[PDB]
């Protein structure tokens, strides 16, 4: 799992995954390893993204997280 999320980490934080690169991470771990460190990573982005909005809604960073969701 630390390693699992030591990658998913790196892969979240960019953008237009490669595709081969993700299926290697993919076939490298076990599903519930997988599942479990891809919502590790979408949890502690979006809390990132809300310390980040102490303000308000100027400088959002959570449309780049949902971005990163869709790709």
């Amino acid at each position: 799992l630390a390693e699992s999320v030591t990658e998913v980490e790196i892969f979240g934080k960019a953008t237009s995954i490669d595709p081969n690169t993700y299926i290697t991470w993919i076939d490298k771990y076990q599903a519930q390893l997988v599942v479990l460190s891809a919502q590790i990573a979408w949890s502690e982005n979006v809390e990132t993204a809300l310390s980040s909005m102490g303000g308000g809604g100027d400088a959002a960073p959570l449309h780049s997280v949902l971005s990163n969701v869709e790709v």
